[PDB]
């Protein structure tokens, strides 16, 4: 495809604002429609996943308008994504060659557990992702993922309006498929709001819960909650002085300790780029995806930035997520002038390993505009007690949220967004095909499972969060109990069989494994023990021994009962094939390498000879995947064969679940 500069030129010819150039790409036009089947409040990632999935699940059935108050896709925290999300992107026709032009490669999770009383001691738990011919995960800058999904939405019959605000004071939402009247303005100062007559309203306003807060108070779980404070840093090409052995920047890295943990996410940033030029670059990428342009013949990230007049740089997202029963000194002014900055820098010098780690990084000022050098968010976890009602439902963060840890926000959260999307077709047709009272009853009954799923979902994720946090108080429980169990219970068995049709059904059965009975049993034993030890004390060694022996006893039976074949010892660096911990073991598969020119992490596969980020020809990517223990040529062929194309939908085949086989 020859690149087009359609939006760049249109923006300049008409002197168009950011919201105007974006809204000019809408199928129905740059102004709001008088009527729609669905109106979605919010074009964060979940409002857009919802709109894309509803449209793709049954095209040309629902008219969908997404209303977003930001003038262009806005900054959001929440950058790490997981195989289920990549698979969703691939099912929606965007595979890794194209996604890697926009986003950072993620190919593993790694955990380093710092001993608080023996400064400088640590242990680790490391998993790899998958070969490049199998799948990828992604580290995403959220202004770019929300732009990608906006453009993709507009190319699939969905209208997305930036610069517009749902007015929840004058909006009317009513049941029975009768009629919503969604008031949309440019903000509070605007006294010519427009109304969209519509059948279904979707609350995708995230943690602000702008509609469902009207139906129930925010719910908080018992016990401590968490706070987060974070910033953006350079991303060193040379990672070798990082003080953790075998550290890799293409993992989501977790530095874990009694008070909480630090995330470390390497990702490219497009900040400073004009919105119109970005629309042209994204549109080009999608035309290239449509045409099947091979990776090596697709321009690199840096070449796209030259072609479309963009700004591109590598950054590291680094943040604390710590318990809110931490005691701070009253005066933290030695550490900075803002609270977020003060608590971040204070926590870094509490651990010699965090200070040594951070000394590989340089703070970026105001990456996302003035005031954004530092971020702080307090009291993270909450649940919405009501997530649907006559004329509406809620998805994503508007249902509830727990913690950054294991990235449930996007990757588990998209189970609500994609199930709501699928359900939206019969909800709208019911209202068009039955009188009001029966329509409303039928819709209510259809949504009982969705309501029930959301109700038990956040408590399960909250118990998952606490399980990990308490085990992070010790350098044996963290890796050998909490990480082991999250990986065993939550690995996505039979993900290669998922298709658009089964996606929501599969996703709601996953829950990161947090509903697996043996997982809950080990989690409750640890939480019950550890929560009785004040935060400022070390766990008694006998308590660690007892909890470790318990975990291992439950684990060995649950692993024996699982029927899913997996080369556990190639994925986890420190465990054998039966998921037993091995004190010295370092061996495992190698799926990635760093470009020697630009530092970007790359997937090893023989059809990608050039770095996808800077274009430098891998000297001769003789560097092939290393399987340890080895695979034959046939076994390798078989592996890649399973992941080529998702199977067609078979309404008679039953869905194989992601979770371990039950013991019978
Ligand atoms: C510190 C931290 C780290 C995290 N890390 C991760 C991670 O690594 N991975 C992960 O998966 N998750 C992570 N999360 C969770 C993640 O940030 C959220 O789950 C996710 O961004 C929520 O998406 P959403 O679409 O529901 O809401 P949002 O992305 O918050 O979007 C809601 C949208 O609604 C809009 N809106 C609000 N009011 C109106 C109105 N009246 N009219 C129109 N529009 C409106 C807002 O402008 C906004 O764009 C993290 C969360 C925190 C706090
Ligand atoms: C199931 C997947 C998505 C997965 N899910 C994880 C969760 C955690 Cl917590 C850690 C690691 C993984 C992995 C690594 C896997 C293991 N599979 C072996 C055959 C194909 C595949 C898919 C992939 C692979 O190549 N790597
Ligand atoms: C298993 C069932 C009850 C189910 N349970 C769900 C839970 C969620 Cl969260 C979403 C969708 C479903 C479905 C739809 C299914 C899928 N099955 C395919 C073969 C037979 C069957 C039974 C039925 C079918 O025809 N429709
Ligand atoms: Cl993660
Ligand atoms: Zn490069």
């Amino acid at each position: 495809p020859t690149p087009k500069y359609t939006f760049t030129e249109r923006a300049a010819a008409g002197n168009l604002s950011d919201a105007e150039i974006l809204n000019s790409n809408n199928p129905t036009g740059s102004e709001l429609p008088d009527e729609s089947d669905v109106v979605v409040g919010g074009a964060g990632i979940h409002g857009l996943i919802y709109a894309l999935h509803a449209s793709k699940y049954k095209p040309n059935n629902l008219k969908i308008s997404v209303i977003e108050k930001n003038t262009r896709p806005g900054y959001k925290i929440g950058e790490s994504t997981l195989p289920i999300f990549y698979t969703w992107c691939k099912l929606h026709g965007i595979s890794a060659a194209y996604l890697l032009r926009l986003f950072g490669l993620k190919d593993g999770l790694s955990f380093y557990f710092l001993d608080r009383e023996n400064q400088g001691q640590y242990t680790d738990f490391s998993s790899v992702g998958a070969p490049g011919l199998v799948l990828a995960s992604l580290q995403i800058e959220r202004p770019m993922s929300e732009l990608l999904f906006t453009i993709l939405a507009q190319r699939n019959g969905v209208n997305v309006y930036h610069g517009r605000e749902v007015d929840f004071k004058s909006t009317v939402v009513q049941g029975g498929g009768q009629g919503n009247k969604i008031a949309v303005s440019r903000g509070k100062y605007d006294s010519t709001p427009k109304t969209i007559d519509s059948a279904l309203f979707v609350d995708a306003t995230g943690r602000f819960r702008q509609f469902c807060s009207k139906k129930a108070p925010r719910h908080r779980f018992d016990g401590w909650n968490c706070n987060a404070f974070w910033g953006y840093f350079t991303a060193p090409k040379d990672e070798s002085k990082i003080p953790f052995d075998l550290y890799e920047g293409d993992h989501t890295n977790h530095l874990c300790f009694p008070e909480g943990w630090v995330w470390v996410i390497r990702l490219p940033s497009w900040e400073g780029s004009p919105i119109a030029n970005l629309m042209d670059m994204v549109t080009y990428i999608l035309e290239c995806a449509d045409a099947g342009v091979p990776g090596d013949e697709l321009p690199s990230s840096e070449e796209l930035a030259r072609m479309f007049g963009l700004k591109f740089q590598w950054v590291t997202s680094i943040g604390f997520a710590v318990r809110n029963d931490v005691k701070y000194p009253e005066d933290l002014s030695a550490y900075g002038t803002r609270e977020a900055e003060q608590k971040f820098n204070y926590f870094v010098q509490k651990y010699e390993l965090l200070q040594q780690f951070m000394s590989n990084f340089e703070l970026i000022e105001n990456l996302y505009g003035p005031g954004t050098t530092w971020f702080i968010r307090k009291t993270l976890a909450y649940q919405s007690p009501v997530v649907s009602g006559p004329g509406w439902l809620a998805i994503g963060d508007a249902c509830g949220f727990t913690n950054p840890l294991y990235s449930p926000g996007i990757n588990v959260g998209m189970s609500t967004s994609t199930w709501a999307a699928q359900l939206s077709h019969p909800i709208v047709e019911i209202g068009k095909s039955a009188p009001a009272d029966a329509a409303e009853s039928s819709i209510r009954k259809l949504l009982v499972p969705y309501d029930d799923y959301c109700k038990s979902l956040v408590p399960a994720l909250e118990q998952m969060n606490r399980f990990n946090y308490v085990c992070y108080r010790d350098t044996r429980l963290g890796p050998q109990v909490a990480c082991l169990w999250q990986f065993f219970a939550g690995i996505e068995r039979y993900l290669s069989d998922v298709n658009i049709e089964t996606f929501a059904h599969y996703a709601i059965k996953w829950v990161w494994g947090a509903m697996v009975p043996e997982y809950q049993q080990v989690a409750q034993k640890c939480i019950e023990h550890i929560e009785t030890v004040p935060l400022d004390e070390r766990l008694p060694d006998a308590m660690v021994d007892e909890l470790l022996a318990f975990s291992n006893r439950i684990k060995s039976a649950a692993v024996a009962a699982d029927d899913f074949s997996l080369r556990w010892d190639a994925i986890l660096r420190s465990f054998d094939r039966s998921l037993n911990f091995v004190e010295g073991k370092t061996s495992r598969d190698i799926y990635t390498r760093q470009c020697s020119g630009c530092g970007a992490w790359l997937q090893l596969r023989p059809d990608w000879k050039k770095c996808h980020s800077c274009g430098l020809l891998g000297t001769e990517p003789q560097t092939a995947v290393t399987f340890d223990p080895p695979l034959t040529a046939e076994e390798e062929a078989l592996l890649y064969a399973a992941w080529n194309t998702a199977p067609k939908y078979d309404p008679s085949k039953e869905l194989k679940l992601p979770t371990p086989t039950r013991p019978a």
